[PDB]
């Protein structure tokens, strides 16, 4: 439906870098409507809980380092299958495969310094969502631009 | 070669959304020469005909209706390969599977709202520019830039 | 009144420097609505009328002999203040003394050169729209976008 | 160099898809953003943001609208940041407002004008209490080198 | 139409990666690139470039900034370019430039105000010679018919 | 391998049409930083030496002319697997081919007109930085942004 919604980081390379305006225009001009908004400094258990699926891996405890190391600018975008657009949107894993035009791409060269990251599913995405937000910090109310879908 | 045209028409939801000049701009700076150029609301007949490969289709009578249900601008373009050239810029089908950095993979998520559409052939496009516009209202004189071309 | 209009003309240097989209754009982006567009190669007649204020002044010839030299982009906006907010928007006469962020100041260097030419007053502006447009070639009704005005 | 201003990007500028637009523009100046949030301002919220303007005309539309949709409230930090907040926003009238300013740059309207910023350090100050709990603010932040000297 | 100025943008220019911005700004403007490089400053370049200021105490300071890391070194050609060029940049203070031009959008500090311009057509003649070798020069440019009448 | 250096040289094209800031400024923001800058009017016999490859074809005289008929910005970029990411930035040989987002798909329209070229390989770009610039014209201490690589 219209009303799919995606979590995305914009991890702290990515706010230090001072990429967040240009990424957050990126799914505004696309269509997509903002539904959840804050800067935080998200906690270990935060992290480990986001990452979760990775916690047995040697790389684990390096992600929740890093997430956890500055302020993250976290983000819930809705629109029709605005999951895998917004992945689209980022690129693959590795910056230096990504194609010129996605965020990564155009401003990502590690790996560990991705800029930012997408829910991987719609699965994924109403996990992490739950787990970023409270309730009252989603829109209930949401109308975007009718002259984007029939 | 140079001398191919293609006719681009940004569709009401392109024109409805802003995005006239961005789209223009992205002719421009590729190389491509203006020749035709008028904002419009297309009569029903127009349309029928435009979209005359889809009279059988089902979403025949919505393609026409929405068409025809606001200011539509339409453009002819010359250069070399244009007509393929407009088409990649402009991206694929469905714009969610658009890549970006195309017109559709950056502003569209919605089949029926593709803010833009080109000739998808020399064939069409020479139909298509008969169709839309008068002779007196394209270029005779072009000659672009030997900056351009060799 | 909200449905005030300003006759806009990219002349042909504009146009020769692939400026078209970008000018388009910077008055989507204010909220303007475009409700004629078209390019065309003016003639002599309609230049001379034109600039009918400068008929006795020794650059009047000039002024007719470049704006008819090649392709023209004529346009009509329409929105509260337009005429007086599209001049701003362009700058002074000379591009050298225009503010960057205008579209003189950031893009001109000459005065016989400047790239685009606002009216100068609504009675201007009534007068040169009725002049490059026929009334069929201009939208009738737009309705407020409740975003842009109260 | 510690200094701060509030930001509010108006329902109009979220509706019209200029947050990601107006955030750039003042990281691009080089300030740190401290604080950031997206929610629908109450009629209380609204009422005690505009106080000084509560005895004019307009005072009711003014706290009906910033209360229609969703507001993202943002809070700046660096040297001179509530002036040069300011003049990047252009002036009351957008109409009036340079090319190259916020209203400058998009609007027409002086009660659809995108957003607003604190006029003063204790207007900010003042403004960044009522939007934002302590614990939603940064405390880090770091001085840049290349910002400043 | 040959007037030409100098500008370097200096070490927080390029740390800032605002070398591409800048110098994209100056050939929309319609002015021609005739001189261009990357270096990083020598003390007797730096002081005879700031000679105006060597009996002032932030001399020092000006000429170790300057010198502390890649600078990029532009001279551009055109009609009033000296003075067009200054005004491309904003005034001496980032934070009181207005937005639109080089340090309203981009600077906020004094000591770190991204890029400087030559502030008289005498000025720039002595410092195009003293930062480039005539060899570094173009000679060949030919006026565009689009920008000049 | 954070050390790895490319040669990209804007042609006469590129330069002419006012592309340098345009260019720079991708490969800024991509977070590969900038050791070596300049332009200049390459001579016969370093074009000859730059297309080495294609002395024996029969548009090596092609491009050894175009490539010395005006101005020309050379430049030197380190970053990791800068060398691949940067020729996937320009985009392919044939501009019409190349996609939107990318240099050459974005700005050109003709192979002989391709607007930028870099080096294929790192074994390409270690020739070609020494033949375009002295030692002492490239930087020999580099501090990419600290937020860069992991
Ligand atoms: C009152 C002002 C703009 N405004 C908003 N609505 C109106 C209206 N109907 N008539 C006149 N002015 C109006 O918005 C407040 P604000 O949003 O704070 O903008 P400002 O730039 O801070 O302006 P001020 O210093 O006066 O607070
Ligand atoms: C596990 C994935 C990539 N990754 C990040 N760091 C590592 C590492 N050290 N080894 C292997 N894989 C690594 O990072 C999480 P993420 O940055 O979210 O990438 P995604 O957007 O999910 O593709
Ligand atoms: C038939 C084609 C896309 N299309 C494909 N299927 C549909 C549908 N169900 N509703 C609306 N449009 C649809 O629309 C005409 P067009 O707008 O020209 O798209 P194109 O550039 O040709 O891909
Ligand atoms: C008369 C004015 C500027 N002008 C343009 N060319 C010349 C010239 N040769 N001598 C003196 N003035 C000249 O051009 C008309 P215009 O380009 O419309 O400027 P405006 O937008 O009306 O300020
Ligand atoms: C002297 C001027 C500003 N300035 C720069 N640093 C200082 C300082 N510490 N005290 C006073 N003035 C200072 O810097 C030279 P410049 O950066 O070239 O400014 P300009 O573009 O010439 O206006
Ligand atoms: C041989 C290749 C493209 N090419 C292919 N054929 C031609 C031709 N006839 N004229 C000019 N260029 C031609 O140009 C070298 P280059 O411009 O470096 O492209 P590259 O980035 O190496 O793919
Ligand atoms: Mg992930
Ligand atoms: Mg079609
Ligand atoms: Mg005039
Ligand atoms: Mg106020
Ligand atoms: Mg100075
Ligand atoms: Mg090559």
């Amino acid at each position: 439906v219209n009303k799919e919604r995606t979590f995305l980081a914009v991890k702290p390379d990515g706010v230090a870098r001072g990429l967040v305006g240009e990424i957050i225009a990126r799914y505004e001009k696309k269509g997509f409507v903002l539904v959840g908004l804050k800067q935080l400094v998200p906690t270990k258990d935060l992290a480990e809980s986001h990452y979760a699926e990775h916690k047995e891996r040697p790389f684990f405890g390096g992600l929740v380092s890093f997430i956890t190391s500055g302020p993250v600018v976290a983000m819930v975008f809705e629109g029709k299958g605005v999951v895998a657009s917004a992945r689209l949107m980022i690129g693959v894993t590795n910056p230096l495969a990504s194609a010129p035009g996605s965020i990564r791409g155009d401003f990502g060269v590690d790996v560990g310094r991705n800029i930012i990251g997408g829910s991987d599913s719609v699965e994924s995405a109403n996990r992490e969502i739950a787990l970023w937000f409270k309730p009252e910090e989603l829109l209930t109310e949401v109308k975007p631009n009718p002259n984007l879908y029939e």
